[PDB]
RNA sequence: UUUAGAAGGAUUGCCGUCAGGAAAUUAGGUGCGCUUAGCAGUGUACCGCCGGAGGCGG
């Protein structure tokens, strides 16, 4: 998968990468993404 | 004070045609049922008498 790639980037990936986008660099964000966090209540939540 | 509190599933319909189950057989030898006993609520409810339903004599 494309994760495990990301993980240990083994070219084969960057390769690909690189060429059709040359912004590779923000896009390994898929990294460090921000955990969800509970912040409110309604009333469709039990 | 409940993974709290809410809810229309609904209308219609052609399953059909045909057909060889079949041949063979040894269920057999034994055997202690057996002590005791009272059928009935009285064995029936009969003649009359008053008296417009309820009563009284033998």
């Amino acid at each position: 998968t494309v994760m495990e790639h990301l993980q240990e980037d083994s070219a084969e990936l960057r390769h690909e990468m690189e060429e059709l986008t040359d912004k590779y660099d923000e896009i390994r964000g898929i990294l460090n993404m921000p955990s969800m966090q509970p912040y409110r209540t309604n009333q469709f939540i039990k």
